[PDB]
C-alpha cells in the first residue's frame, strides 16, 4: 500500500492533488548524488553526470539524491510513498560522488546544465561554508533565465548572533530552506540567519532509497525538496507565472512561526500559495 509521508500533508500538497494538480510537464532537476532510475516508485526522465569518475547519473551510490527525488516526485500508485509533485518530470544531475562529496566545478557545471536544458525548478540539497563568483554567477543566471532555484539552508544550528546559512542558499536569488519537525518546531540543526526564507518538514522524512527501499533521513537537505516540489505544483496550476511570482507566493502565504532569523517567513502552505 502507498503511505503519505507526514511532510507532504504538512505542506498541504494533497489538496492540490485532489484538484488534478500534480506538477505535470514541470521539469525539476535534483542536483545531488544521482537518482536510482530502477526504483519502482520513481520515474526519471533524463539527466547528466558531472562527476568524472561516475558517468551514469542513474546510479546513486550515496542514496541522498534518490531520497530527495522521492520527496519531490515519488509516484502516486499503490506502492511506497508519495511525492509533493508526483507527475513532475524528474532529472538526475549527479554532482556528488559515492562519498557524498563533490568539487565546486562539478556543482557549477550541473547548474549550467540545468539552465541549458530548460529545467523549471532546481533543487540543491547541498551547501558549503564558502561561495565563489562562479557559483553566484550560475545561480544568478538561472534566476535571470526564469528558473526557480531552491536550496537547503544548511545544518549548522546556531552560532552566537551570526548567520549559519551556507552557500548557495546564502545568495539572494536562491530560496533558502530551513527544517521543522511535525510539530512546527525548528530542528536544532537547522541553519539560521537573515537569509533564511522558508521552512519545510526536515525531521525523520520517509522517502525512496536505492534498491527498492524506503527510509527516513533528517536535514535541511530533506526540507528543500518539499519547496522544490511545491514550486512544481504552483507551476502546474499557473504555467505563466514567473519564477518571481512563484517565490513571492510561497513566501507571502506561509504559516508564520517564530522570529524570521530562525524560521524565515514560516512554514510553506502550497494550497494558499497556489491561489
Ligand atoms: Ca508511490
Ligand atoms: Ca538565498
Amino acid at each position: 500500500a502507498q503511505s503519505v509521508p507526514y511532510g507532504v500533508s504538512q505542506i498541504k500538497a494533497p489538496a492540490l492533488h485532489s484538484q488534478g494538480y500534480c506538477g505535470s510537464n514541470v521539469k525539476v532537476a535534483v542536483i545531488d548524488s544521482g537518482i536510482d532510475s530502477s526504483h519502482p516508485d520513481l520515474k526519471v526522465a533524463g539527466g547528466a553526470s558531472m562527476v568524472p569518475s561516475e558517468t551514469n547519473p542513474f546510479q546513486d551510490n550515496n542514496s541522498h539524491g534518490t531520497h530527495v527525488a522521492g520527496t519531490v516526485a515519488a509516484l502516486n500508485n499503490s506502492i511506497g510513498v508519495l511525492g509533493v509533485a508526483p507527475c513532475a518530470s524528474l532529472y538526475a544531475v549527479k554532482v556528488l560522488g559515492a562519498d557524498g562529496s563533490g568539487q565546486y566545478s562539478w556543482i557549477i557545471n550541473g547548474i549550467e546544465w540545468a539552465i541549458a536544458n530548460n529545467m523549471d525548478v532546481i533543487n540543491m540539497s547541498l551547501g558549503g561554508p564558502s561561495g565563489s563568483a562562479a557559483l553566484k554567477a550560475a545561480v544568478d543566471k538561472a534566476v535571470a533565465s526564469g528558473v526557480v532555484v531552491v536550496a537547503a539552508a544548511g545544518n549548522e544550528g546556531t552560532s552566537g548572533s551570526s548567520s549559519t546559512v551556507g552557500y548557495p542558499a546564502k545568495y539572494p536569488s536562491v530560496i533558502a530552506v530551513g527544517a521543522v519537525d511535525s510539530s512546527n518546531q525548528r530542528a536544532s540543526f537547522s541553519s539560521v540567519g537573515p537569509e533564511l526564507d522558508v521552512m519545510a518538514p526536515g525531521v525523520s522524512i520517509q522517502s525512496t532509497l536505492p534498491g527498492n527501499k524506503y527510509g527516513a533521513y533528517s536535514g535541511t537537505s530533506m526540507a528543500s525538496p518539499h519547496v522544490a516540489g511545491a514550486a512544481a505544483l504552483i507551476l502546474s496550476k499557473h504555467p505563466n507565472w514567473t519564477n518571481t511570482q512563484v517565490r513571492s507566493s510561497l513566501e507571502n502565504t506561509t504559516t508564520k512561526l517564530g522570529d524570521s532569523f530562525y524560521y524565515g517567513k514560516g512554514l510553506i502552505n502550497v494550497q494558499a500559495a497556489a491561489q
